[PDB]
């Protein structure tokens, strides 16, 4: 599943196990991150 608001589900970078899963200051609903980029 997308599994994210940053990430669509074919993210690789979250195909590990969700490398956003911290749900810290790495918010999804920003739309995107800045990790699997
Ligand atoms: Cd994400
Ligand atoms: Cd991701
Ligand atoms: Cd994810
Ligand atoms: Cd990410």
């Amino acid at each position: 599943k997308s599994c994210c608001s940053c990430c669509p589900a074919g993210c690789e970078k979250c195909a590990k196990d969700c490398v956003c899963k911290g749900e810290e200051g790495a918010k999804a609903e920003a739309e995107k991150c800045s990790c699997c980029q």
